Order: C-alpha cells, then sequence, then structure tokens
C-alpha cells in the first residue's frame, strides 16, 4: 500500500505514534516519506547483507527476522514480512521499540539527514487529525 500523507498521519496517530518519545507526528510522517515514500512494501538491501523493511525501513540486523541476516537479532519478535503489511500496526509497534533504544529517531538515517531540524509540521499541514 502507498499511503497518502494525511492518511498516514492519521494511521500513525491511531496507533499511538503521535508524540511518542516526544516526536511529533510530522517527524514520523517525514521519516516514512524519505525512508519508503509511504510504500508499505518497500524493501532495500544493505551492504552488510541485512535488509530494511516497510514504511519505516526497519533493519533485519536488529529488529526482525528475515532468515538471511547472519548474527542478527529480532528484537521486535516478528518476521520482517510483517513489516510489509498494508496495516501499519507491526511497523508502529516495532518503531516504538526502536525510538526507545537510546538514540531516538536518529536510528533512522533518512530522518536525521532529511527531517531533523526541519519544519516537520508541514508533513501534517492541512490534515484532519
Amino acid at each position: 500500500k502507498v499511503f497518502g500523507r494525511c492518511e498516514l498521519a492519521a494511521a500513525m496517530k491511531r496507533h499511538g505514534l503521535d508524540n511518542y518519545r516526544g516526536y511529533s507526528l510530522g517527524n514520523w510522517v517525514c521519516a516514512a516519506k524519505f525512508e519508503s515514500n509511504f510504500n508499505t512494501q518497500a524493501t532495500n538491501r544493505n551492504t552488510d547483507g541485512s535488509t530494511d523493511y516497510g514504511i519505516l525501513q526497519i533493519n533485519s540486523r536488529w529488529w526482525c527476522n528475515d532468515g538471511r541476516t547472519p548474527g542478527s537479532r529480532n528484537l521486535c519478535n516478528i518476521p520482517c514480512s510483517a513489516l510489509l503489511s498494508s496495516d501499519i500496526t507491526a511497523s508502529v509497534n516495532c518503531a516504538k521499540k526502536i525510538v526507545s533504544d537510546g538514540n531516538g529517531m536518529n536510528a533512522w538515517v533518512a530522518w536525521r539527514n532529511r527531517c531533523k531540524g526541519t519544519d516537520v509540521q508541514a508533513w501534517i499541514r492541512g490534515c484532519r487529525l
């Protein structure tokens, strides 16, 4: 599924991400935009052999099991495929754990390099939330 901007904002809010660990909803929407262009089915292989999955490009190195990332963990206790669902529950639950891990949203390299410090409220501008 390819979410629209306000549609995703709404889904994130419904799943409790709005202001989670102090990160406004625009921050989450901006991260999703640059990680996956709002496409739940996005997958991208990393040079180390891990893969990033889903709207928020969650890495198999630590967070999910894809069966092909040696030495990796699965700290969200989920198959990485669950992160590709049209329903964002699994992605959201796992992102909650990620953003709680110590470095906040810096875990998302695209958020640090493209969202951090910017006018992230633009992402939810005009949305009925």
